[PDB]
């Protein structure tokens, strides 16, 4: 439920864990 914003070889994703 903790959402955080990465970048995955050039995809700007958020990625959200618990």
């Amino acid at each position: 439920g903790d959402c955080r914003c990465l970048c995955r070889r050039g995809d700007c994703r958020c990625i959200c864990t618990r």
